[PDB]
């Protein structure tokens, strides 16, 4: 679906800084988890899509707030997460259960 048309934006932008971004999909929290855990301790930035949830994953706070923009250009109305520790995994994961999910929106962001 749209995941094809934000592809595009991603992996273009690992050939602009030349850092390897790569998007995959995942059905459950348990199996979302090891996939960040590869990520974070090779440095890499992983878009994962999770029962409809944006989750960036990158060591780069620059790589995960360009990647949500461009995510959120082709869908404005998709919900977001961003992780940089395995720490922050577990606190984003925690607002979710909470429903303290993210406020990204262009009059809140200015």
């Amino acid at each position: 679906g749209s995941d094809e048309e934000i592809r595009k934006k991603l992996e273009e932008l690992a050939k602009r800084k030349g850092k390897d971004l790569q998007l995959r999909r995942y059905n459950d929290p348990n199996e979302v988890e090891k996939s960040i855990r590869e990520a974070l301790k090779k440095g890499r930035t992983l878009i994962i899509i999770i029962n409809g949830v944006f989750v960036v994953v990158s060591t780069d706070e620059d790589l995960i707030r360009e990647i949500k923009r461009l995510i959120k250009e082709s869908n404005p109305n998709k919900k977001t997460l961003d992780v940089t520790t395995e720490e922050d995994l577990e606190e984003v994961l925690r607002r979710i259960k909470k429903g303290s999910w993210s406020l990204e929106h262009h009059h809140h962001h200015h």
